[PDB]
C-alpha cells in the first residue's frame, strides 16, 4: 500500500512543479499523472490556462495546514532529479483538483506508476463533460 508522509512547503514553481522539504532536504517534485499547461514550457514558453494552473497549485499548497506527499510502486524521481509523487494538501489531492477544474489533463501513463490512474481519468471525463477551463 501507498502511505503519504510529512513535506514542507518551500516554493510552487508552477502548475505542475512544487519545491518541498522532504526529509530534511529541498527537492523539486513532479506532480505524478497530470499535464498542466506550463509558464516555462520547454519550447512555447507560457500556454494559455498555464498562469491559472499556476496559480491554482500555489493557492492550494500554500493555504495548506498539512502537506503530503505520497509516492506511488515505481522510480520516485524522473531522469532530471524531481520526485514524483501525489501531493495531498490538507488531505486533498492536488493532482486530481487540477484535473477535476479542468486545469490539467491526465498525462501519458507509466506503470507502474499508475495507481491512481482510473481514479484521475474518472475527474477528467467529469471536467471534460462540465466543459471547464482547458475544456471550454
Amino acid at each position: 500500500k501507498l502511505h503519504k508522509e510529512p513535506a514542507t512547503l518551500i516554493k510552487a514553481i508552477d502548475g505542475d512543479t512544487v519545491k518541498i522539504m522532504y526529509k530534511g532536504q529541498p527537492m523539486t517534485f513532479r506532480l505524478l499523472l497530470v499535464d498542466t499547461p506550463e509558464t516555462k514550457h520547454p519550447k512555447k514558453g507560457v500556454e494559455k490556462y498555464g498562469p491559472e494552473a499556476s496559480a491554482f497549485t500555489k493557492k492550494m499548497v500554500e493555504n495548506a495546514k498539512k502537506l503530503e506527499v505520497e509516492f506511488d510502486k515505481g522510480q520516485r524521481t524522473d531522469k532530471y532529479g524531481r520526485g514524483l509523487a501525489y501531493i495531498y494538501a490538507d488531505g486533498k489531492m492536488v493532482n486530481e483538483a487540477l484535473v477535476r477544474q479542468g486545469l490539467a489533463k491526465v498525462a501519458y501513463v507509466y506503470k507502474p506508476n499508475n495507481t491512481h490512474e482510473q481514479h484521475l481519468r474518472k475527474s477528467e471525463a467529469q471536467a471534460k463533460k462540465e466543459k471547464l477551463n482547458i475544456w471550454s
